[PDB]
């Protein structure tokens, strides 16, 4: 049932629970995007950049996906709705209140079986993925957490043997606000082949973009 509606996050979940079709992931995405366009801005990847994320998944067909930063579960629902039977999205969220919302959002959208939500800091969890979460390597990683953590987490994923030839990294917000150290690293390194996707900041007319970086191997 409903939450108190004290926080933006509770009000976003409440709006979905009251105003979206249960079990319909598309209806859920639309309800979040409408509310956030109309009522309260929120840091979801949103519909325009969401379309780019969709395209990346459609092209590369990942089965093992990792997301860094879940928030209210918008991108988790967005990516999971596209996955084939037996695909797995692991999503990491440091804030326990946000994680609780994300699980409710995932369940409501009908994609619970595809999602493994992990409460904790990416730098603590990423070392554990192989041994604790039965990961071999990752097919795709969506980076959309604190932007100063894009670089250290990418290096950590590599250090932990989670990246293979062909692993797709996709990073939100490489323009607004930017993650220049990450961007310099992936573009400058022969270990990554990069593609830039210019777009717009969620719910705004501000220019933004994502970067796709395909790992070439060490
Ligand atoms: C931009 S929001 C996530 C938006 C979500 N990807 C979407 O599009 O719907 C960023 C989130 O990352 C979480 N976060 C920041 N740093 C993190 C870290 N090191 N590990 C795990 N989560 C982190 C924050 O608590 C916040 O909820
Ligand atoms: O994941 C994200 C974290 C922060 N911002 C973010 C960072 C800095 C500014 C703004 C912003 C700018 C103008 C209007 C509204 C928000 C938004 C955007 C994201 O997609
Ligand atoms: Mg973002």
């Amino acid at each position: 049932n409903l939450l108190a509606g004290d926080t933006k996050e509770q009000r976003i979940l409440n709006h979905v629970l009251q105003h979206a079709e249960p079990g319909n992931a598309q209806s859920v995405l639309e309800a979040i995007d409408t509310y956030c366009e109309q009522k309260e801005w929120a840091m979801n990847v949103g519909d325009k950049k969401g379309k780019i994320v969709d395209a990346v998944i459609q092209e590369h067909q990942p089965s093992v996906l990792l997301e860094l930063g879940a928030y209210c579960g918008y991108s988790a629902v967005r990516m999971a709705r596209l996955l084939s039977p037996g695909a797995r999205l692991i999503t990491i969220e440091i804030n326990p209140d946000c994680a609780a919302i994300t699980q409710r959002m995932v369940d409501f959208a009908g994609v619970k079986d595809k999602v493994t939500l992990v409460v904790g800091a990416s730098q603590d969890i990423i070392p554990q993925l192989k041994k604790k979460y039965d990961v071999d390597t990752l097919d795709m990683v969506f980076l959309d957490h604190w932007k100063d953590r894009y670089l250290p987490d990418t290096l950590l994923l590599e250090e932990c043997g989670l990246l293979r030839k062909g692993t797709v990294l996709l990073a939100d917000n490489v323009i607004c606000p930017g993650a220049p150290d990450f961007l310099a690293h992936v573009r400058g390194s022969s270990c990554f082949e990069c593609t830039h996707y210019q777009s717009f900041l969620e719910y705004r007319e501000v220019v933004d973009g994502l970067e796709k970086a395909i790992y070439k191997g060490p």
